[PDB]
Parts: C-alpha cells; structure tokens; sequence
DNA sequence: CGTCCACGTCTACTAGACCTGGACGG
C-alpha cells in the first residue's frame, strides 16, 4: 500500500472491469466501521483513478439504469494492508470488507476491497484528502514545487527519512520507498531534511521520489502486495535494494518506524 | 502455547490505538 501499488490497484480495476457491468447494491462486509456505500443501480460502470496513497472508484450509471442514481465517488486508503480483487461471486476472499457485484449476462463476479488488519478507509464523496500533497507519480512538478517553496515547514526540520513519510509533501512515499530512495543516493537517512532539500532552493533527490515509485509500476504486479509463489513477488523483491536486505543497517524513526540504509545514519540518528 | 513484526494513518495528550497473521522461539 504505497503509492506503486494504490497505482497498480486502480490500474488493474480499470482494466479486470472494463467490459463489467455491475448491478444492484454495494456489500459492506458488518465487521467494518467504515461507512456504508448508499448506492444501488441495475447497471453501473466502475473505474479508478490513484493519488498519492489514495485511489478513487467511480460509480457510473449505465444510460436508463434504475433506480436513478447520479455516478459516486469513492476515495480508499489502503492502511497496512487494503487491495482490491476481483474474484468469483460465491468465492469471496476475506478480509472483503466491501463488494461490488457484477450483473447477470456473464459469470458472477465480485470486485471487493480486501483488507485484513482493517487500517484502510473509505469516505463517501470523491475527495482527495485535503492536506494531502501531489501524487509524486502522477503530479511530479506540483510536487517539487509543493516541497520547495514550503522548506521553512517545520516539517523539514526532521530527519530526511521521516519527511519522506509525511505525506502533505511526499504523498505515495512510504517506508519501503524510503529506505530505496535515500539508499539511490547514499544520503543518511538522519540527515536535517532542510539541508539535503535546500541544494535544490545525477538525478536529486525530488526526482527519485518520482522515479523510484516509477520503477515499481513499471515492474507490473501487486508491488509489495504481491503473494509469494509469487511470480510479481519474485519480481518486487529482486527490485529491492535496501528495504529488509542483508548487509543493510536498520533503525527506528521517533514513530517507531523502521530505516533501512547502508552506511552513516546521519547527524540526527536517535543515539 | 508464546513474542515480534509488518507496505499507515489517526487522535487523544510523542505515545497508544487500530487489526490480522506469518515467522520464528520454546
């Protein structure tokens, strides 16, 4: 659940639902806390589009469906876990918290949000999460520019690999990119965020946080989501560097979250 | 049986909380 995977994850939805036509009510599974999805109609398209570390499904009324419906809007985040699945209508994963199902001409199918430890939301309303920054994949130059003009952000007045997290500036970054980022460039990830962005006021570090997270879409798969058997997974983990490696340091950020580097920590290491 | 760890917010006062399950230890 970075920001390759929600990518991947509206990519394949896009593409599995294509020549979908879903039908009829949106399943919430009863032990989720998220909100029930208030949507029915007898034909309807589905299609997505990521963010950052956000995706969005719309909901989109076939012409003459009932009852009258205007399209919906879902935003998703993906917590520790969340993905999405299309798999037979009787033959539903689990932890599939929530479930749109396909309509008769056809084999019976489920698109469900699957998500076991339950740290992925949904909000009613299409809306990115304000606060949020640019999507570091998809919008590149809001986000170096969104990182640059707000240095003075007390934010940067924190180790690099813990403003890498924050997502009003790094949206899509999470503790895997990280330690692959920084490890590209050898920059300790204790290093004053200020001092590795201000250089900037061969590829730097702003074009990793592009680049990087690039690589994993372009591998195709599940990204870190992949299942071992795994030909995706095989894949993700001969793309990894740094991230859990042997050879590699690792130390825990003020959140309790894991660095992996190699080399110096850096001026700010906890010590 | 256990303890530890995981791709991330979220919110009540920088820790816990929120969850399941895999790996490994005894």
């Amino acid at each position: 659940p970075e920001g390759p995977e929600l990518h991947l994850a509206s990519q394949f939805v896009n593409e599995a639902c294509r020549a979908l036509v879903f039908g009829g009510c949106v399943e919430k599974s009863s032990v989720s806390r998220n909100p029930e999805v208030p949507f029915e109609s007898s034909a309807y398209r589905i299609s997505a589009s990521a963010r950052g570390k956000e995706l969005r499904l719309i909901l989109s009324p076939l012409p003459g469906a009932q009852p009258q419906q205007e399209p919906l809007a879902l935003v998703f985040r993906f917590g520790m876990s969340g993905s999405f699945q299309l798999v037979p209508r009787e033959e539903l994963p689990r932890h599939a918290h929530l479930r749109f199902y396909t309509a008769p001409p056809g084999p019976r199918l489920a698109l469900c949000f699957v998500d076991i430890r339950r740290f992925g939301r949904w909000d009613l309303g299409g809306k990115w999460q304000p606060g949020r920054g640019p999507c570091v994949l998809q919008e590149y130059q809001q986000f170096r520019e969104n990182v640059l003009r707000n240095l003075a952000d007390k934010a940067f007045d924190r180790p690099i690999c813990e403003a890498l997290l924050d997502q009003r500036f790094f949206n899509g970054i999470g503790n895997y990119l990280r330690a692959e980022i920084l490890y590209r460039l050898k920059i300790p990830p204790f290093e004053k965020a200020r001092s590795v962005l201000e250089a900037l006021q061969n590829p730097d570090l702003l074009e990793l946080c592009h680049s990087v997270p690039k690589e994993v879409v372009q591998l195709g798969g599940r990204g870190y989501g992949s299942e071992s058997g795994e030909e995706d997974f095989a894949a993700f983990r001969a793309w990894l560097r740094c991230y859990g490696m042997p050879g590699m340091s690792s130390l825990q950020d003020r959140h309790g979250r894991t660095i992996w580097f190699q080399g110096d920590p850096g001026p700010l290491a906890p010590k």
